[PDB]
């Protein structure tokens, strides 16, 4: 079951993501095994206007979708504007953030039609 997860950043804020999910796979003796996995740029600041897709494959488990928004200089406050944990592995979901820093909004959109 190919997917992607397309990430679409607008707010006038700074935002970190946080994706992990889990790879399903068998081994020489074939029982079941999770491989943690995760977006190389989780952590990173990042500013509008940014635009992601990210591939999953088919035997992708456990996604995990965390976005913020940060405040603060060397140390930073954070408050969560998104997240879900076991999301649905689909064909198409595009999660898309916008608004202010007080006021930040989101969609998440979901196409497995």
């Amino acid at each position: 079951r190919n997917g992607d997860l397309l990430l679409d950043h607008s707010g006038a804020y700074v935002a970190q993501y946080y994706i992990t999910w889990n790879e399903l796979s068998y081994d020489h003796q074939g029982k079941e095994v999770l491989t943690p996995k995760a977006w190389d740029r989780n952590g990173q600041d990042l500013t509008a206007h940014f635009t992601t897709s990210i591939p999953l494959k088919g035997n992708v488990r456990n996604l995990s979708v965390k976005i913020r928004e940060c405040t603060g200089l060397a140390w930073e406050w954070w408050r969560t504007v998104y997240e879900k944990t076991d999301l649905p592995l689909v064909r198409k979901r595009t999660i898309s953030i916008w608004g202010t820093t007080l006021y930040p909004q989101v969609e998440d959109k979901v196409e497995n039609d």
